[PDB]
């Protein structure tokens, strides 16, 4: 029976896994957060239409390990306009998995909130043949997807493309506002695979895309997201007796972005930018993987080396003020500020005691450096690298009770993560007493405990995942002041945070099916007696379902508390904090029918009663398009979507 997707179990201890490709409720906008939306844990930063930055358990930015593959693909706006998830097109990919928790070491460094990990699958060809899927998605405000899945092949190897092109016009609030926020997007991606014999793979992917989108939230919109991606992947498999699989994978991303003042808006007189003005940046990142899974019936063991470079530059417009010219950013050379460097071992083990008892551990080490290229701003730290050794690790238990099909699970788990790219370059000041950012930021040090349980019963399925943990020098942002302009000021502070989601799933009749999940964060700024920053409120969801194995309705209540908790001028490289917030419920509605074989038939209603709100995280919107310099951009009114699945 056909569904449409509007939340997602836990289905192993801190563990979910998705396709996204099935219809999700609050239809997502493209883009790697909107995916996210649909997991207990997951709150979205809202910049306009699309490339909302996400966030886990309050947690924000690197302390969230975003791989598309195995690779890692970084943006590169200064204002984190083009986030990892903004290169994401979640309809292109076959799997997400999202790990919670400093519980793995196998995806790469500094993962202290959690793992995310959107991956294509091989493909399965035997005989020779083909397969085509490919889906249409026409909404409410000018909203249309378009979406391809195509492969060929035979037991020797494969060709596939995958590509997207998506697009809206301005989305409208519960007041009947237009909001700054069209978007478009579109993506193409090409993997030619060779299986010569079935222990062997060698695979090779290409693709670029491209993007534009308004953001409500800043003084300047994104008018080109360009990406360039290369990638490579070698696989052997049963080795030798013990020697189960040996992986090694090269990935190349590149991200082009410029953002600007005049090509989606019009610069505004009164304004800092009163001219027109364009930033051009862009991100060079190359890394790759090597790893040896060794299986021998009780235990299991994986180990790797992984490592990372990242290049940084910028280059802005002109602008005459006798002449009214205006020289572009790409007639100007480029101007390197950083460069990051990564190299780390790591090592994951899982002992198989009895059928009921699991123990898992994992190390890893790692050594990262940073070199500032920045040569004025003079510039004290000019030509300057820096490099930590960050030890990391973590272990679980789980244990089956004899009884029920419960499980319960606790694990132990300390990151360290260096800081990113944000945190040392963007602040403009750094703490008190430092000549920058970059001198004196330190890595983020994270020791955390993860605990709950599953229930996998006959019509009862249940799960819960709480967390405790703190954090020494945790790398917050203040705003505070402002000068000529809103200036932030990156400092360290030792916090601590807790929470947890749960969620039930309970089979009424055999048709009737209901749903609930809850989802909270917590967290003190120990250093100053007050509350983090940019946490979001309490969260619920309720949903209701009706299936007849041809097709299905669902009904959806998403219930938000209002958030109290706020520290009024910190919070990131992105938003600060600045009003407590308010509550509401938001309901939707969907349909779905399976029309043959090939084609599926989906539909819905997105905020049916219209309601007007705006999300606690949501950036603070502009003033040149309308708002009091502090309200929050507001969420889309009622909305309504219909899409097509077909797969000959
Ligand atoms: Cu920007």
């Amino acid at each position: 029976a056909p569904s449409v997707v509007t939340g997602v179990a836990q289905s192993s201890p801190l563990t979910i896994v998705t396709n996204p490709k099935e219809p999700r409720q609050p239809v997502p906008a493209s883009d790697g957060a909107d995916y996210l939306k649909t997991i207990p844990g997951f709150a979205v930063i809202r910049n306009g239409g699309s490339n909302g930055d996400p966030v886990l358990r309050g947690m924000f930015g690197s302390r969230l390990n975003i791989l598309t593959n195995g690779g890692m693909m970084l943006g590169a706006c200064p204002n984190r306009m083009d986030a990892p998830t903004s290169y994401i097109s979640p309809e292109t990919y076959d799997k997400l998995t999202v790990i919670k928790g400093p519980q793995t070491v196998l995806w790469g460094p500094g993962a202290s909130a959690g793992t995310i990990l959107f991956e294509r699958e091989p493909e399965r060809f035997g005989e020779l043949g083909s397969r085509v899927n490919a889906s249409l998605l026409a909404g409410s405000n000018g909203r249309f997807d378009k979406v391809l899945d195509a492969a060929a092949g035979n037991r020797l190897g494969y060709l596939r493309f995958t590509g997207n092109h998506a697009q809206s016009d301005d989305y409208e609030d519960g007041a009947g506002n237009t909001v700054p926020s069209r978007w478009k997007k579109w993506n193409g991606d090409v993997a030619v695979g060779w299986t010569p014999d079935e222990d062997t793979l060698i695979e090779l992917t290409a693709g670029k895309g491209d993007g534009e989108a308004r953001y409500a939230g800043r003084g300047m919109d994104g008018s080109q997201f360009k990406r360039e991606s290369l990638g490579l992947r070698f696989v052997k498999s049963n080795v030798s007796d013990v020697l189960e699989k040996v992986e090694a994978q090269v990935y190349y991303n590149y991200a082009d972005a410029i953002m600007d003042n005049f090509r989606l808006r019009t610069p505004d007189p009164s304004s800092m930018m009163p001219m027109p003005m364009a930033s051009q940046v862009d991100r060079r990142t190359l890394g790759g993987r090597l790893a040896a899974t060794w299986r021998w019936d009780d235990f299991k063991l994986v180990t790797g080396v992984d490592a990372m470079r990242n290049e940084h530059r910028a280059r802005g417009s002109k602008y005459d003020m006798m002449t009214d010219y205006y020289t572009d950013a790409d007639q100007f050379p480029w101007s390197k500020d950083a460069v990051f460097h990564n190299y780390g071992a790591f090592g994951e083990l899982t002992w198989f005691a009895a059928e009921r008892d699991r123990l898992i551990g994992g190390l890893r080490l790692d050594r990262a450096s940073v070199k500032d290229y920045r040569q004025t701003l003079a510039n004290p730290t000019a030509n300057d690298t820096r490099a930590d050794t960050l030890p990391s690790g973590f272990v679980r238990y789980e244990h089956d009770l004899a009884d029920s099909p419960t499980t319960l699970y606790a694990g132990l788990g300390h990151a360290e993560r260096f800081p990113d790219y944000w945190e040392l370059f963007s602040p403009k000041r750094g703490p008190n007493g430092s000549v920058n950012a970059f001198d004196k930021i330190k890595p983020e040090k994270t020791t955390q405990l993860d605990f709950g349980l599953q229930y996998n019963g006959d019509k009862l399925q249940a799960w819960a995942s709480g967390y405790v943990g703190v954090v020494q020098d945790f790398i917050l942002f203040s705003y505070r002041e402002g000068m000529m302009g809103s200036s932030t000021q990156a400092t360290n502070v030792d916090a601590r945070i807790m929470g947890g989601e749960l969620g039930a799933s309970y089979q009424l009749t055999g048709n009737w099916k209901t749903d609930a999940s809850l989802a909270y964060a917590w967290g003190k700024n120990s250093s100053d007696d007050r509350a983090l920053p940019q946490i979001p409120p309490l969260e619920a969801r309720f949903g209701l379902t009706y299936e007849e194995g041809d097709w299905s309705a669902g009904s959806l209540w998403r219930v938000v508390a209002p958030q109290n908790r706020i520290a009024r001028d910190q919070g990131n490289v992105v938003g600060k904090d600045f009003d407590k917030s308010a509550g509401f419920g938001v309901f939707s509605l969907n349909g779905a029918y399976r029309v043959t074989r090939n084609v599926k038939l989906s539909a819905g209603v997105d905020n049916l009663f219209d309601k007007d709100y705006t999300e606690h995280l949501n950036k603070a919107g502009d003033a040149g398009f309308g708002f009091s310099a502090n309200e929050t951009v507001p969420e889309p009114g009622r909305t309504f979507w219909t899409k097509v699945d077909f797969s000959f």
